């Protein structure tokens, strides 16, 4: 559909736009580019977990003061250090109406959801 916001459900910061949203191995969510890197602060975790296609080196916060609420992980995923998204962590907000909705899974959440591309980096 149209390109959505995607906002900390804690604190409604804007995090990103559906149209930066790229998808690894069908089921995971990143989110390209820099701005999107302004957001949120990495954590390294002492115990990690040993996913099936990546390395999870941290746990990703929302770098808002007072809210620091928990939106992913950052991997490893082939050559890239990438963040990894949780859609329970955010509110999507229609820019034209501003409705919003809270998802707890990615398959309920029906927008344009393009394969992770190397060559995009
Ligand atoms: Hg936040």
């Amino acid at each position: 559909k149209e390109n959505k916001k995607l906002l900390c459900r804690k604190c409604k910061a804007l995090a990103c736009y559906t149209a930066d949203v790229r998808v690894i191995e069908e089921c995971h969510y990143t989110v390209l580019g820099d701005a999107f890197k302004e957001c949120f602060v990495s954590r390294p975790h002492p115990k990690p977990k040993q996913f099936s296609s990546f390395e999870k080196r941290a746990k990703i916060f929302c770098a808002r003061q007072n809210c620091s609420h928990d939106w992913g992980i950052h991997v490893k995923y082939k050559t890239f250090e990438i963040p990894v998204i949780k859609i329970e962590s955010f509110v999507v907000e229609d820019i034209a109406t501003g409705v919003q909705t809270l998802y707890s899974k990615w398959k309920d959440f029906h927008f344009e959801k393009i394969p992770f591309d190397p060559a995009e980096m």
